[PDB]
């Protein structure tokens, strides 16, 4: 500007305020692709999910949630939390009907139309697997255009850096069959490279079949991230803090971890007064001397599949909870140094701006506080959490900030119906009194609209609340061993049937300025 | 912290993140002096004073709003905002009940109960003043308690940089009597010590009258702000940007001013389309010479009144407007370049912490919001003006932002009730439908709820609104000469009768975490 007092130019007026597009308020729906309906015993990345992606462009939302993308661990269940794999897809969510548009698989080869209601995590791997692997061997054999481009994705620096370990430690996991690689022949065990060229040539077929099918998974989930961007969705995932042990991620990168001599956990994680959750935990000393490589790589594959994402437990980069491995409960454990925002520095410098969101919910210190203010990532407000103590409750709509992600509830939590069904009488005229005595009957419209005309820039709804359903549509009871991660749209509810909720979420959208 | 990877202390997990008593959420009425009840034609510093307070403290409300306490000019009218002098008291504030109290009047000098409805500003100087007047020439020949705390006060360094100029700017004004101090004789126009000296000798009782009567409002006004301290309740007061011509502020600070060698200002205030508010504007560049000395002192007696204010037409300090005092008009003017930051800067280091509201209305410039978010100072949301644009309006709720101050309406509004009567039927079905399709005969509680439960730190609600009046009960339409400022609490309303107003009011601060 101008020295004090001088003039300013004669078009001073029109130098209005700037919006930063960053800020713009939005409005998503919770839906993890395995709930979409269809007749192969779980919902794909094929034409339900166009169909969803039509649908929310309908209701004015432009932003999709989804649970992490990875192969849920068979040692029991379905759960996206305990993953096979840190940067593979789920094969489980390719499509059987686009493999058949694209020559990969024959009409005849589909399977007879199979029960809707819910996923059967102890059955669908035994009908698709055998039909993704008909499917991966025809595109080996193939010799146009997806030959070519798998070719190029395997070849790809940023993929080959977890996928030929994720394919190599696969093949050992087939042939060897112990419950981990702590329990694996030393040479597999300890990485002998004469040993790896030796898998190589004894598991080709196997290796190669599986790089095929996740290129099958990128090109499918390409192809919804692509239609999702042309109606204006951005797409959020998640990622849990922690991997498994028994993961490439672990076995190709040991000294990443706090391991003894033998490979086996010094330490593990899980939270004091309380629960033992046994993922190995980072050396987050030996990271910081690399730049944060590993972690650096993670962050490239979340941005790959998604826009923005959730880290479950961000807590964990402040401070985390360590349980001596030999222990069998959390009680005995000692809270330690997370690495905090030179993490953060090291990410944007290696791959720029991410949007993080900071899952910051329950008991968490100041310094996680600080940390997440620190690199101006949102936290969490989740309404369902809102009305059972007083009025300095962090959940409530008049406790909100601008740069905050609100929930009615997510995946861990009760439907709004079945959380009010359980909720005990105080609590409910509380409620009542709060969102300005509405009447019981509206609870879900009254909760629905309390997160829509929040500060939040960022509004979630569970399709499961759009849907009006209950207590037997909840995605997760956290802790619980059964009847998790199953929940389908049922057969009946089609997208194209669903007009009058599309325009009902629109109108509210309208109202509150997220449209 | 520890380094990276080592033991936290065992009692990590009590660090519980701090809440900072600055960022308390706190309600308010808005409520100038002026109004309060009682026989003597305008509301004092008196009994009802403390009666009004003892009803905030029912309510639950921990602060008071007042407009400018300032001596209005009579070139008309009663407007705090046209003052004769920045820091002297409005000397028909004092409370004739209470200088009985102290001796300084008779019983029987009180006047007959005079009518109760309005201020009349064309006849209370004239009833008030001469008693006023009594009480001062008892307090200067009394020899006890009250005699020495007016020595101290007049001999303050802090009081005595405005009144002694404030004192004698009056006596000339009173003696001389020119519409402005422009045609005072040389001498006195241009402060010769020696005519000085003279004017103490002829004029020695009017100087020393008018001290006293600064000292019995000082002395009044500290009883009361005491008192809302004593209840937990705030005193937010209020300050125009630019000050008069005709005042000490002007005549013995010339300097400080756009003048020419006559004394004559060369460009004055105004908006462009437009409006020529006529005030003399501050030489900036000089101002910053001596650290900005004159604004300085007068935020030092600002802070003396109240805990906080408002500084209506804050954007003057990023961007004035400035009209060649020759001009009879708005539109020929330029933009000039504002202090920016630096005076606040000088503040800080002067005075220390103060809380200042930006009033932040209407058209507004990126460097007015930048100055605004430079020094933390909350600006305002009138719910109003949310009502009648689209749903990008920073007044609507879910624009708020916690550092902010919501109205329902300020001085310048119509009640809700006024407002609502005379709103276009397509804006009134907009308000329903935003404050969630309650109904037309409940739009008083929907407004006040809906800056209530605001993410906004502070919310203020009129008091004409607590009591349900209309547009007869305005205290304000801007721009218009008559009717203006003069509303009173009717004389059938007492604020021992309104526990049902406190109690509906305490109930919302309780459920919105205002309390
Ligand atoms: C945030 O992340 C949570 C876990 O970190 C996730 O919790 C869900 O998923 C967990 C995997 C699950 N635990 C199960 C898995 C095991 C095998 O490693 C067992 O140790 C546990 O006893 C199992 O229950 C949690 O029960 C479940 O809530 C949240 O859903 C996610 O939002
Ligand atoms: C913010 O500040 C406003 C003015 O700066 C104030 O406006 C009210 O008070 C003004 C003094 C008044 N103008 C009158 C006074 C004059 C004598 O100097 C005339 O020039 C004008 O023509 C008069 O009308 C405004 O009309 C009135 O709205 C706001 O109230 C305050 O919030
Ligand atoms: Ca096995
Ligand atoms: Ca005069
Ligand atoms: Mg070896
Ligand atoms: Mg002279």
């Amino acid at each position: 500007v101008p020295a004090v007092g001088e003039d300013f130019p004669i078009d001073y007026a029109d130098w209005l305020p700037k919006r930063d597009p960053n800020d713009r308020r939005r409005a998503g729906i919770l839906l993890h692709p395995t709930s979409f309906p269809g007749p192969y015993g779980i919902g794909d990345l094929g034409p339900q999910a166009f169909k969803f992606l039509d649908w929310l462009h309908l209701a004015g939302c432009s932003l999709w949630q989804v649970l992490p993308l990875v192969p849920p661990g068979k040692r029991g269940d379905g759960s996206p939390y305990s993953g096979q794999d840190a940067n593979c897809g789920n094969t489980l969510l390719i499509s059987l009907e686009e493999l058949v548009d694209d020559g990969l698989l024959k009409m005849e080869e589909l399977p007879e139309p199979l029960p809707t209601d819910r996923v059967n995590y102890s059955t669908i791997s035994e009908i698709k697997d055998p039909l993704i692997t008909k499917a991966a061997k025809r595109l080996l054999s193939s010799e146009g255009e997806l030959k070519d481009q798998l070719e190029n994705f395997r070849r790809d620096p940023n993929i080959s850096s977890w996928l030929e370990d994720a394919a190599y430690f696969a093949a050992i996991d087939n042939s060897v069959n112990t419950i981990s690689w702590y329990d694996w022949p030393e040479p597999l065990k300890n990485r002998h490279l004469a040993a790896l060229e030796e898998v190589y040539q004894s598991e080709k077929d196997f290796i190669d079949i599986f790089i095929a099918q996740q290129f099958l998974f990128q090109r499918q989930w390409k192809k919804v991230r692509d239609y999702a961007r042309s109606k204006g969705i951005s797409i959020m995932g998640d990622m849990p803090i922690y991997v498994g042990y028994h993961s490439a991620d672990v076995w190709a990168n040991k000294k990443q971890f706090l391991l003894n001599r033998k490979g086996f956990p010094l330490i593990v994680s899980g939270v004091p007064p309380g629960q033992l959750w046994g993922s190995p935990l980072y050396d987050w000393k030996a990271m910081e001397k690399d730049g944060f490589s590993w972690w650096v790589r993670r962050i490239q594959r979340a941005t790959d599949l998604f826009d923005e994402f959730r880290i479950d437990h961000f807590r964990g980069f402040a401070g985390f909870w360590a349980v001596p491995s030999e222990e069998k409960i959390a009680i005995l454990g000692r809270w330690k140094v997370g690495p905090g925002k030179p993490l953060f520095d090291a990410i944007l410098q290696a791959v720029g701006k991410i949007n993080i969101i900071a899952e910051d919910l329950g008991v968490i210190t100041e310094d996680v506080v600080q940390l997440r203010k620190s690199i101006e990532a949102p936290g969490m407000a989740v309404l369902q959490f809102a009305f059972g103590s007083d009025a300095e409750n962090p959940h409530l709509p008049h406790n909100h900030e601008q740069n905050q992600v609100v929930y009615t509830g997510t995946h861990d939590n009760d439907t709004i119906r079945g959380w009010w069904d359980t909720l005990p009488q105080e609590e409910k005229s509380n409620v009542l009194k709060y969102l300005s005595n509405i009447e019981e009957e509206e609870i879900s419209r009254g909760l629905i609209e309390g997160a829509v005309s929040s500060v939040a820039r960022i509004a979630i709804i569970p399709m499961q609340d759009v849907l009006g359903l209950g207590s037997d549509s909840r995605m997760n009871i956290p802790a619980t061993q059964f009847g998790n991660w199953s929940w389908r749209i049922p057969s009946s509810t089609s997208f194209d049937n669903l007009d009058a909720e599309a325009k009902k979420l629109r109108d509210i959208l309208a109202t509150y300025g997220r449209l």
